[PDB]
């Protein structure tokens, strides 16, 4: 099929581990510390991954940073959604960190994790493919609506190149549904909504000061609130 | 062109007036009272308008209510965006109520109104047509991601019928841009984001108790928070 899609597939990063501390008693603080720690390390991987998107590394460093600062939370959440597709009512943050309803309750994440499960259920019913996943991830990056973009034309071109890839892929692989590309795009508002709420939630947790957070995650949280 | 589009055009409601109280001194409280009062009356008009969308009135009353309860804020904001297209840095809430930067500052709405202006600027550059406007409004209603839907198949069919109309319209009227429909759909995440933030803001203002709010607006605010 489409070359941008196959390129995005080979650029897809390796899974990383949560490694929750086995000497520490389970609590809300432990789960949150674990999750924030995992996200901090994934952000490093996401920065590396973005460099493989055609056109991205030719934007100015400022525009690259602006896109990443706007989109990072949506990209993280899309990841856990995709990892969770073949599970039921469980969220696979990592192979060694799967949250069910009870742990979500414990961590104070029930409402947020329930919103993420709503995303999972929608992609389950549409039978989201890996090809579609990696392309939406790139589109979420490019369509992240940063207020601080310099070369808007270049960013729009980036959006168009990725949108075309999605369109091309869907035309060749899903002839039975000529509106599948548009259906995929219409899942983006729920991703943006959930991401907006997630940024607010973890910012409150930053302010409360009981959960340790690393520099990158904090920096990224700061730029979005 | 497409019949659903022409039908949505004739179903488009009359503009209503803000009628700010001319005996009351300008303040944050006056602006907010005016805006909330305007929204309350527009919600009545939006309920009436929805009945004209093909398929909508055949959903159960519960599913109709669920869609409206999820989508109402996006529909209000899309309205002010459309009214503001031919203005510069001004938001036309009504013909007798146009907010500039200073009044937004006064009302404590600078950040929220700046997000709405970001929407305006994006549709200006794409040259949003009235045909496209009324169709996106209907799509925002149908794609509102309520958690409490009963007949999901019927709602998805509603989404598909409206998405097809957009697709049909764009194919016939904008042959020069075969991705225009998808570009329109990719504006929806910014609308959802702004609407999510707006619901949080006015809910805080509800809690503070200094701004009088009518029953419908309060009821709708309650169902979304
Ligand atoms: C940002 C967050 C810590 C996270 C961590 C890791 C991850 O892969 C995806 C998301 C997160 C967000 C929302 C949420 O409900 C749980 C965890
Ligand atoms: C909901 C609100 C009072 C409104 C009132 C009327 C309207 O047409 C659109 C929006 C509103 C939301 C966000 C905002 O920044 C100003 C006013």
């Amino acid at each position: 099929y489409n070359k941008i899609v196959s390129h995005l597939l080979v650029a897809e990063p390796e899974k990383i581990y949560a490694m929750p501390d086995p000497t520490v008693p389970d609590s809300d603080i432990k789960a949150l510390t674990t999750l924030c720690d995992l996200a901090d390390r994934e952000l490093v991987v996401i920065i590396g991954w973005a460099k493989h998107i055609p056109g991205f590394s030719t934007l100015s460093l400022a525009d690259q940073m602006s896109l990443l600062q706007s989109a990072w939370m949506e990209i993280l959440i899309l990841g856990v959604v995709y990892r969770s597709l073949s599970f039921e009512d469980e969220l696979v943050y990592a192979d060694d960190y799967i949250m069910d309803e009870d742990q979500s309750k414990l961590a104070g994440l029930l409402d947020l994790n329930n919103a993420i499960l709503q995303l999972v259920k929608k992609y389950k019913s549409m039978k989201l493919e890996k090809e579609e996943f990696v392309t939406l991830k790139a589109i979420a990056l490019a369509n992240s609506d940063s207020m601080h973009i310099e070369d808007v034309e270049a960013v729009q071109k980036l959006q168009d190149v990725l949108h075309e890839a999605l369109q091309d892929y869907e035309a060749g692989q899903h002839m039975e549904d000529p509106r599948r590309a548009g259906k995929m795009l219409m899942t983006l508002p729920l991703l943006r909504q959930t991401s907006t709420k997630a940024v607010q939630h973890f910012y409150n947790i930053k302010l409360e000061g009981k959960v340790p957070m690393h520099k990158l995650f904090l920096e990224m949280l700061e730029a979005k609130v």
